[PDB]
């Protein structure tokens, strides 16, 4: 869950724009 936790608001920022 901690990779989809802190680490899925990265990838959803910047992996999403």
């Amino acid at each position: 869950g901690e990779e989809e936790l802190q680490e899925n608001q990265e990838l959803i920022r910047e992996k999403s724009n």
